[PDB]
């Protein structure tokens, strides 16, 4: 009596990593949108700064914009990092199960 | 019964040993970040007070205050990265404030 807990086990983890693969679809969705949010005011202060500000000291302040834009730059790649990690330990644990079902078929032989 | 008596004496004393070096060294590598933090905390602040300086001297008064409140939204980021990362740090030390807790009150043989 394999299947009956084996099958029914194996369908439940299965949607589990499903609803694991959607959640992290959406995270994905969230980091873009938190990435965006996050440039808004160092975007605002590139156009105002063309507005205000003497043009022959507006690079030196570029230059502290892009010095922030590679912190933010940092900050959003790591996060997706940590997320293209979560990718991988899903899809490993997909497989897995997929190797378990096809042997469980050879269980109920 | 006396080497029964002893062999439990030299894994006690291993494992007291062992758990003792452990927690030494984390204590260690949490000071060591928890100074990464305050140093990456300035640095990340470092141009966002170069526009504040460079903004007085090169930027018309009347919109100063508009890019001001930019560089606060901006700072605002900053600081919820880093309280956030010192909250991490904050975890850590209770973690092996834990661990000491567990080996002492089992013991309390003075």
């Amino acid at each position: 009596e394999a299947l009956q807990s084996e099958s029914h086990r194996l369908e439940n983890a299965l949607s589990i990593i499903e609803e694991e693969r959607k959640q992290l679809k959406l995270k994905e969705a969230e980091l873009q949108e938190e990435y965006q949010n996050s440039l808004r005011p160092l975007q605002q202060l590139q156009y105002l700064t063309l507005s205000a500000c003497e043009e022959e000291k507006r690079q030196e302040l570029m230059y502290e914009i892009g010095q922030i834009g590679d912190l933010i730059e940092d900050w959003a790649t790591d996060k997706r990092e940590a997320l293209k990690r979560e990718e991988g330990r899903i899809e490993d644990k997909q497989n897995e199960l997929f190797y378990k079902r096809q042997k469980l078929i050879l269980e109920v032989e």
